[PDB]
């Protein structure tokens, strides 16, 4: 997250931090037994880091719990990302407590101007790289279809939205991709890319999760 602030100590209870053998991605956990994460983010050897702060320090409220299953979207294409997104089931449920819960999937899909809580471990800088040990934080407004598609000409779908500053300076980056944009306190986006992290007329560009709820729950239904 770059021109973020520091979110505090577990005051995301739903983000969590998939580990092999490091970070590489945030998810957010959907229910006792479910993250919800990138397809681009898909690899073997997933651990699911639960009730993290600090990444590189043990603190006390940690849950770490391997995936017994990973399920790319059906129709997740790797040149366009177009459907980046996944599931990932845990071997166990997580114990659920104020520090580690779910987040509620939409039950409409969101409107421009609406504001978000976009968080993670990447970048910090984008110019150069910074990467931070403790969660990150950034308030942000969804951006209306049309200056989306006018910032990536040819590359907007119907399954992403933008979010961000126009102008610059805030933004997701590396190492923040599969993780939560929560708005109203509803998981409507899923980090997914951008150019660069907060250039100017460069938002950051989201999977769009309100389409893909009935995928969720009957997958989650027969899994
Ligand atoms: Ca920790």
């Amino acid at each position: 997250i770059v021109g973020g602030y520091t979110c505090g100590a577990n005051t995301v209870p739903y983000q969590v931090s998939l580990n092999s053998g490091y970070h590489f991605c945030g998810g957010s956990l959907i229910n006792s037994q479910w993250v919800v994460s990138a397809a681009h983010c898909y690899k073997s050897g997933i651990q699911v880091r639960l009730g993290e702060d600090n990444i590189n320090v043990v603190e006390g409220n940690e849950q770490f719990i391997s995936a017994s299953k990973s399920i790319v979207h059906p129709s997740y294409n790797s040149n366009t990302l177009n459907n980046d997104i996944m599931l990932i089931k845990l071997k166990s449920a997580a114990s659920l407590n104020s520090r580690v819960a779910s987040i509620s999937l939409p039950t409409s899909c969101a409107s421009a101007g609406t504001q978000c809580l976009i968080s993670g471990w990447g970048n910090t800088k984008s110019s150069g790289t910074s990467y931070p040990d403790v969660l990150k934080c950034l308030k942000a407004p969804i951006l209306s279809d049309s200056s989306c598609k006018s910032a990536y000409p040819g590359q907007i779908t119907s399954n992403m939205f933008c979010a961000g500053y126009l102008e610059g300076g805030k933004d997701s980056c590396q190492g923040d991709s599969g993780g939560p944009v929560v708005c109203s306190g509803k998981l409507q986006g899923i980090v997914s890319w951008g150019s660069g992290c907060a250039q100017k007329n460069k938002p950051g560009v989201y999977t769009k999760v309100c389409n893909y709820v009935s995928w969720i729950k009957q997958t989650i239904a027969s899994n």
